């Protein structure tokens, strides 16, 4: 059958639970689409963005060559002066807010406000809401989403494949003046938006800040000018998502699963699998998790201290989180103190499992128990034990044998 008839397999990870995650498939041959820019993708998928998230008609929407949803309704490209408040100055929100003058006041008044509705003018526009039972899936080797990214919100049955998203650029990022010591900017669009969503399966996708590397967006007010958030995040009781064979690359923030640590609406959900997946240079999130027991397994993890993007940490353990990780493969390019490879958020002694992890530094290549190694540099301890046991996949591959598989098969362009 064609790629847009493909599901997910019995087991394969958290989104297999129950019926498991067939997206389109079943779609009716007047339901599938080839679209070729943000007018035909919002038409394929409704006809009016904000209305398609009721959209369950399954339906399979294969995208041909590169799609630019910062565009106006002609498709032609638009850029900040498109989205820009009457009352709006970049200069004047500079002048105003700066720390050194602002200080770390709530930020508030006419300029804040005329920036919240900028935001929300290039919000309502690039940020795609995808139906129930969509199968989205790239055409060939060079399926493109950049500007924009799918929001998947209160839906189910969703399967997004072989595409290669360029992160969205925030052209109105908000300036937190209390994120931190020294403050943060921050920003709103993902590629990929998991909100209160259940069995989605994100497959071979290739997610990378491409042209628009954080390196290049400048500095403002002493801090990097982060116009980008989340590669593919998960939150507001999400479940049953698998995460396999995409490539996450050249960006800072990667995949949040539970978005606070005071949503208790999250315990009991947030479950996901990711696996073979290649994180090469990016910086944390690999993935940060809250409330979900969310197996890791087989993914390689590849950092070089010459990428514009440094390295902070890979693995976030975060309030109430089952982490479960088996066999996944870390390589740096320095002599790296691998305690510095997980992180925790919690005031409690949480609980995650690990084994065959392997680290290949400069100064060696070994299985190593990063637990361990987390629990001997620092305060709060991690509990290594086996509080569940994962069931949903098929197949685990002996640790050295990742590098070479996720290298040659994960990311767009690498199916068939
Ligand atoms: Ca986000």
């Amino acid at each position: 059958k064609e790629l847009g008839h493909e599901v997910l397999k019995p087991y394969d990870g958290w989104a297999a639970y129950g019926e498991g995650t067939t997206g389109g498939a079943m779609a009716s041959p007047q339901n599938v689409f080839v679209v070729t820019n943000r007018t035909e993708l919002i038409q394929a998928l409704g006809g009016n963005n904000h209305t398609n998230q009721y959209n369950s008609v399954p339906k399979i929407i294969y995208v041909k060559g590169t799609i630019d949803l910062n565009v106006d309704d002609n498709n032609q490209p638009v850029g900040p002066d498109f989205y820009k408040d009457p009352h709006f100055d970049f200069e004047a929100y500079l002048r105003e807010y700066d720390p050194a003058t602002w200080g770390k006041k709530e930020v508030e008044g006419p300029l804040e406000e005329a920036r919240v509705r900028s935001q929300k003018k290039q919000k309502d526009r690039i940020m795609v809401y995808v139906g129930s039972n969509t199968s989205i899936i790239g055409v060939g080797k060079d399926a493109k989403i950049k500007g924009g990214g799918f929001l998947i919100k209160n839906v189910d049955n969703v399967i997004i494949r072989n595409i290669e998203f360029e992160a969205p650029l925030d052209y109105f990022p908000e300036w937190d003046p209390t994120d931190g010591t020294l403050g943060e900017w921050n920003s709103e669009y993902d590629s990929i938006s998991i909100e209160g969503s259940s069995h989605i399966w994100i497959d071979h996708n290739t997610f990378t800040d491409g042209d628009h590397p954080d390196r290049s967006l400048g500095t403002y007010f002493g801090r990097p000018f982060q116009q980008h958030d989340g590669a593919l995040d998960i939150k507001n009781s999400s479940d049953f998502i698998t995460i396999s064979y995409n490539v996450f690359t050249n960006h800072d923030k990667v995949t949040l699963i539970g978005a606070s640590d005071s949503r208790m609406a999250d315990s009991g959900h947030l479950r996901v699998t990711l696996h073979h997946n290649y994180y090469k240079n990016v910086t944390q999130r690999l993935p940060r998790v809250r409330f979900g027991q969310v197996h890791i397994y087989n993914n390689y993890y590849e950092f070089s201290n010459l990428a514009d993007y440094d390295f902070q940490y890979a693995w976030g353990v975060g309030v109430f989180s089952q982490i479960y990780a088996q066999n996944n493969y870390f390589s740096f390019d320095w002599d790296i103190d691998p305690s510095l490879i997980i992180k925790v958020w919690s005031k409690n002694e949480e609980s995650m499992y690990e084994t065959g992890t392997i680290v290949d530094l400069p100064n060696g290549r070994r299985y190593i128990d990063l637990v361990a190694s987390y629990n001997e540099s620092n305060t709060l301890q991690l509990k290594k034990e086996v509080t569940w046991k994962p069931m949903f996949y098929h197949v685990i591959h002996p640790t050295p044998s990742v590098p070479a598989l996720v290298k040659a098969k994960a990311g767009a362009g690498n199916l068939h």
